[PDB]
């Protein structure tokens, strides 16, 4: 780092004043109007499913590594259920990271079908929006391209030759395996997250998840927000609702998203069954499936070396 | 991780036979027709620009810190000439990453116009394809904005309001101050990368600097590829050339573009002069430039400490 960049600002208070000043007088009023607290807390099981990956250039190609675990937990404990995950290399190209992480997705998605009938709630890893993924072109497809998507062949879909096609058919495999999930749970999927850039609430330069985390410190909940978006088609008018929520005193504050209709005693409902396997704020079982599935630097050395061992051994002309 | 990933890859032999074979049957052939040993050798200075950046997505925002460095080097000795950098704080947005490595961009360019006169030729990292960046709406711009262009003007165009307006405003700072420096500098602007995704040699499913690595050793040079892209109007018919070089036996490849016609005798004048501010077959001047400017895990604690105090000290309210 250049000593000058840190020596100069030991200049940003410019920045600094401003955004507190405009957040102050934009909205520490109607903070407390859209906040309710819920203090009291009040046997339930959650199957939580989170996933990791990484991929690294390559002269081979994009050597990459995904993997997804369901975790069941309650009161009494917490236990691994599945796991799921592949090594391999990808094709040199622009969207390489975005279909590895698509295929992470996948596999997430895919266990929420295994395992998600043995509990009472399932626990998702990320947002309801972004899990959807973006639009798709169904026009480049063929008839044999969609049926992979039907009969969830993902070694089908990564064996395709074209590019876009593939981080495409990835997509529309997602939105496949949303509407499996939620069909078949309906509102027993909860979406959590602890990142969110939404503004449906207070409308700011900045995100509700951030302007309540400033604003409020107590356990609750926010007013809630209800928003819109073969198989796929029947997830056009899905109608979902959003409520943040902090489940204890002082903590960060989570989104949720649940397809349904919801209401006050729903969101307490959830709040407290929630609070029962959550640390400082937070349930347990995702932070475990996000624990064991991560990707340490570590990790990451270890795969490359045996890649890289297997290249030095198969191939006799390689550097 | 999931142990059950590394036990299972200790599967991927057929993706590694099929690159393998195919990569041999392709062009095992055209590489040596394509590539030139150049292995002997022949007071010249160098000036290197490198950048480094980073943001953390934060509660206040996106808190950045950006730098560049120029450098001067030859056979006596390397030594830095030019600093230049900022840490501050961006609004959260779908493109804060990208105007933070522009705003890089546009610190690493203008020390090019700064210090680029001080030597025989200038050193860039990166490919002149990739600093010119994308093709930008010039409808969406008034008179008062693109005057800001004109008189390089970076604590404006960061005090904008809007984002997309930023992100293009920087891409067009960029594509000026490329423009200025080709015309004061012709061809002794040297814009050199270790990796890219160029294929206009080859023409295969791997880029050119891949297949030159692994079909070739000896030091040497390629086939010259001649390629096309108010003042950056000026900048339209550039034809620039690449070519990539290996400056020391058994070591990396890199591509260079160089704004003009250029020969053997050019390219091999450039490839001497290169390897004797070289180590490892890469410009020590650049490599200098660059680790001087990185971001350390550690440089990035020290300045998220330092802006949260900023924060807890100014701002009462703030957690
Ligand atoms: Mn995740
Ligand atoms: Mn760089």
């Amino acid at each position: 780092m250049i000593r000058k960049i840190y020596d100069k600002l030991v200049e940003i208070k410019n920045q600094i004043y401003n955004i507190a000043n405009y957040l102050k007088q934009e909205i520490q009023d109607k903070v407390n109007e859209y906040w309710n607290e819920y203090v009291i807390n009040h046997t339930c099981k959650f199957v939580a499913i989170d996933g990791g990956s990484f991929g690294r250039p390559m002269r081979i190609g994009i050597v990459y590594a995904v993997g997804a675990e369901s975790v069941i937990g309650d009161n009494k404990g917490v236990k691994t259920l599945s796991e799921d995950g592949q090594i391999g290399i990808f094709k040199p190209g622009n969207d390489a990271q975005e279909r590895i992480s698509l295929l992470m997705e996948a596999l997430e998605l895919s266990l929420a079908l295994r395992d998600g009938s043995k509990g009472d709630y399932i626990l998702m890893d990320g947002s309801l929006s972004k899990k959807i993924g973006n639009k798709v072109d169904i026009q480049q497809f063929s008839d044999e391209e969609l049926k992979l998507i039907r009969n969830v062949d993902l070694n089908g879909i990564i064996s395709i030759k074209d590019e876009r096609k593939m981080r495409d058919l990835l997509m529309l495999l997602n939105q496949f395996l949303v509407s499996k999930i939620i069909e078949e749970y309906d509102g027993n999927v909860l979406w959590i997250s602890k990142v969110s850039r939404g503004r449906d609430l207070f409308g700011t330069d900045y995100p509700d998840i951030t302007v309540l985390e400033l604003f409020t410190e107590k356990r609750g909940f926010s007013k809630l927000i209800i928003k819109n978006i073969p198989e796929i088609e029947v997830l056009r008018k899905m109608e979902y609702t959003t409520f943040y929520t902090r489940l204890d005193n002082g903590k960060r504050v989570i989104r949720v998203d649940i397809v349904g209709r919801v209401d006050e005693k729903i969101v307490k409902e959830i709040m407290d069954r929630l609070s029962g396997v959550s640390i400082k704020g937070y349930p347990f079982p995702l932070l475990k499936a996000h624990m064991d599935v991560r990707f340490s630097a570590m990790d990451r050395e270890k795969i490359i070396k045996l890649v890289g061992s297997k290249l030095h051994k198969d191939i006799e002309w390689w550097p």
